[PDB]
């Protein structure tokens, strides 16, 4: 252990907290799976903000590939600004929020409920008012997240999503992934650090490249780089990065590679090799063990990153548990 | 007033779109009736680059005017993971200027096999996409020779607006579409809004917008990277306060996309907040305050394309052939 930050401490508790969540939520997720197999959602909409939006992106890849059901993030403004009600009959809406207090999220949830959608909430604060809007609540059980930059609550969200998907689809491979998840996270905590501040010193802008599930995690990494290091980081698809943004490479760009060993490995590696040939300076992040389930590695890579980024934060003089001008509960419309 | 191909193409947009809307009236009328019969449960937009940002615009357009959930597809599910989805009863719109990238043809194929209704907004009418989808809506922008798209993006948004007008039959959208050419020409004739001096020595900036303004902010950020080599990133003014605002405690350059629609009040309040937190702001307003609110973003973008070609040339970048970029990019 290096920094004395609340963030690192919370990150290191994530594996046990996730184990406890899967135990406590096995029954509720079994029942949600049985409800969903009968209901047959036409689509899945994800309401979030912050790291809960990035979690929504992960859920998109998860449910499209494992459940074959189109999944997307909602745009709060349609409800909260334009006062519009969408046609959501027969759709599944999942509200994601550690705090469950933001007005625009609560407005979207309420509108979705009024539209006849089935509404599921992944919440960490059981006392949040979201519980009075949604149909079923799945508690994240991460306990209170005191640092401003989320760690344990994000991992708890992805595990809840994975567990819901495992129970719903009953794909035994996904079931195996969720069952192995606590051990893969613990292994990730115990591995050697992967990211160090020295690689980032004098870097004010960055591009994070990933593919598929790796892209979903990349969105969260760029946020933490912005949130706790004041580095303008941006997440891209390694496929979509070559449709315009690669010109930034020619201006000496610093790219962080989220290499996840799932079925998008060969394409991602080939795209990264192309970008390398185009002259970029690459920092490679990877899952900590090559003996992890392809669906669980995204989370293993994130565990290591959260611990190592707390130290990069402290090294750059930023306090990751109280970043400048930020709050744990952020409220917008 | 540079002699770049980008600027020449950008300045033809009002006339090209005027011809397009008339030429596409019959096909969009029929598509409208078909969609009113079909009753799509959702809309899925397949694109990459400026065709994705156009997809974001389509999301706001169809959700607010048609109450139908709209979202961008993830190509990789089909192309990299080889997975298919259940799209029976859904509308799929493939948007692509070239219509040739393998990742979008793969997604289009999978969507068609899943029973989705497939519409293509394409500029090359001799492109593979026409052999997959159920209907092609020609963008009619003419040949786009510069690498950074201008007329073809506005033509995409005009086609989307016309399709929405025909489907919903909302009298307001009909008035907006009829007024579109005049608003684009007015935007071209207006005073420049973005000047190179504001960008000198700026390597990274954030474009903040809300609703339709956000959809256009994504395109603006893309053009700033592709054409000024500036690491620009677009955010919702609501979503910026959930993390990235820490970047404002460092001196950070923010481009304000200010649309006068239902979003105006909240967005302005967010822009004022970031200003108080010390950001350095460059304001991009609509060029006329009597333009229809649903076509205001196109007028602002129209002005931006002309201004940004000159910013590029002033920044020493050739906007017609950016460093290491082709007009047709294929990634799978
Ligand atoms: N604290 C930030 C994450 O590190 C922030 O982006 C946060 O996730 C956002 O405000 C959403 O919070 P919620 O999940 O409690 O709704
Ligand atoms: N889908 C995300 C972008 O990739 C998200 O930031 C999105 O822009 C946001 O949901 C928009 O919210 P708004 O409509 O309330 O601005
Ligand atoms: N929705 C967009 C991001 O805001 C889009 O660029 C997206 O990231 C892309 O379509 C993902 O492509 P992939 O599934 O092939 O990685
Ligand atoms: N030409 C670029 C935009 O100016 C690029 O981002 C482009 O939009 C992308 O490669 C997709 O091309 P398409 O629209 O022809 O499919
Ligand atoms: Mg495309
Ligand atoms: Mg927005």
């Amino acid at each position: 252990m290096t920094t004395n930050t609340i963030m690192e401490q919370e990150a290191r508790t994530a594996p046990q907290k996730i184990a406890e969540q899967l135990l406590a939520n096995d029954a509720i997720t079994e029942s949600l799976g049985s409800v969903l197999r009968e209901f047959k959602p036409k689509f899945v909409m994800i309401v979030g903000r912050g790291s809960s939006d990035h979690a929504g992106v992960f859920a998109k890849y998860l449910f499209e590939i494992e459940a074959s059901i189109p999944t997307f993030a909602a745009a709060p403004s349609v409800a909260s600004v334009y006062g519009k009600t969408l046609k959501l009959a027969g759709g599944l809406v999942i509200v994601i929020s550690q705090s469950g207090r933001s007005p625009d999220i609560l407005a979207q949830a309420r509108m979705a409920k009024n539209a006849g959608a089935f509404c599921v909430a992944l919440v960490n604060d059981e006392t949040a008012p979201i519980k009075d809007i949604v149909d079923v609540v799945i508690p994240l059980r991460a306990g209170e997240e005191k640092a401003v930059a989320a760690t344990k609550s994000y991992l708890a969200t992805l595990s809840a999503l994975l567990q819901v998907a495992a129970k719903w689809t009953q794909n035994e491979s996904l079931v195996e992934a969720v069952n192995s998840l606590p051990q893969a996270l613990q292994a990730a905590v115990d591995a050697e650090p992967q990211l160090r501040a020295g690689s980032l010193t004098d870097v004010k802008n960055l591009v994070v490249l990933g593919r598929g599930f790796g892209y979903a995690v990349s969105k969260e990494i760029a946020l933490k780089l912005k949130e706790v290091c004041a580095i303008h980081a941006e997440a891209f698809s390694s496929a979509e990065f070559l449709h315009g943004p690669v010109t930034l490479v020619e201006k000496k760009l610093s790219i962080l590679d989220v290499c996840i060993r799932d079925e998008s490995y060969g394409s991602h590696v080939e795209q990264i090799a192309n970008v390398k040939q185009r002259g970029a300076n690459l920092i490679h992040l990877h899952q900590t063990s090559a003996d992890i389930h392809p669906r669980i590695a995204p989370l293993a890579l994130l565990q290591r990153f959260y611990i190592d980024v707390a130290a990069v934060a402290i090294a750059l003089g930023i306090n990751p548990d109280k970043p400048a001008g930020l709050k744990k509960v952020t409220q917008t419309l």
